[PDB]
């Protein structure tokens, strides 16, 4: 009931808090989709007093309009500067607007289904996001889905 | 830094422990890593209401020692709802039952090609039927263990 919810609540926002500290990012977060592919930010962990995302609504277009539909087998964002990357205009503003400078963008799944992203920003300066550092993210997010099919 | 480093993995590996055990409300789980010889200590440990607590304990297990865990490299792992109806060496029950286990979840962490560890779950308290996805879930933790260990 509202134990359950409870339970995973404190288990995915220990994954946040955990994975933030070990690769010592400036803000991770995870961004969980509404049926029409809008979504929310339900967990941040942010350090040292800078800009909290939590409850951040977002429409982003990209995925409204595919439902996520090339998230659904491996594949991610990794970007160590969103300067430089030849990103369209409307999502450099929404980065921009939210201080990210770096990011690593990973699917969590629940089932067959795309539920959310599992995001790691740097809000200042490039980062070379290394392998090891996203095939973690990638399996923290299988730990995220499997906790998240019991309910 | 040598330091900060070791620092920083302790503090994910017992977060993990810490957070994992309440999530799947098991009386208690371990991190056991093993020695050159595949002896080994429990070196994280989450137990909770007043059982009785083995971090540090050293054993010398004589089945890992004898395998160096070859077997837990090719996809062993153990899985008991209730100890009282498995087919277990007595050596290996008189283990389990001074440390009042009555149910079972050990699974493998390695550090690349190498059985680095266990991560073993404890029922004390009642036989527990462990579901797919429980033994699933510690499989997946044991792997973002193992390549949090491999960066050091
Ligand atoms: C309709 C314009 C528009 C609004 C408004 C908006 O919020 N986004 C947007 C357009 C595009 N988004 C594109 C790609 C894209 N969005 C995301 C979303 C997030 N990353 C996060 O970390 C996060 C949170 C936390 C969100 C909500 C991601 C990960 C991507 C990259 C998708 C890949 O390209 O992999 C996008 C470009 C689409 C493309 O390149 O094909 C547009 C136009
Ligand atoms: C040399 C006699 C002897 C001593 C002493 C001892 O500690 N064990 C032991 C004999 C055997 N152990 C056997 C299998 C086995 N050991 C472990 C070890 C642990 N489980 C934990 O939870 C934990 C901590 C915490 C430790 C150190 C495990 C997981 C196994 C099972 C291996 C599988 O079957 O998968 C064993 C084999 C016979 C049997 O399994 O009963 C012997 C003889």
């Amino acid at each position: 009931a509202a134990g359950t919810m409870a339970n995973l609540d404190k288990m995915l926002n220990t994954i946040v808090t955990e994975v933030r500290q070990f690769l010592q990012v400036d803000r991770l977060c995870v961004f969980k989709f509404e049926e029409d592919y809008s979504g929310n930010i339900i967990y941040e962990a942010v350090d040292d007093g800078w800009l909290s995302i939590l409850k951040t609504h977002v429409r982003d277009c990209y995925f409204m309009e595919t439902r996520g539909e090339e998230y659904l087998h491996g594949r991610y964002q990794a970007i160590a500067d969103i300067h430089q990357a030849n990103l369209a205009e409307s999502y450099r503003d929404f980065l921009t607007q939210y201080q990210v400078r770096a990011i690593v963008a990973v699917p969590i799944l629940k089932g067959k289904k795309l539920w959310g992203l599992f995001s790691a920003h740097q809000l200042a300066a490039p980062r070379s996001w290394q392998a090891w550092e996203i095939e973690f993210l990638k399996q923290q997010a299988v730990v995220m889905g499997i906790a998240i099919q019991q309910s």
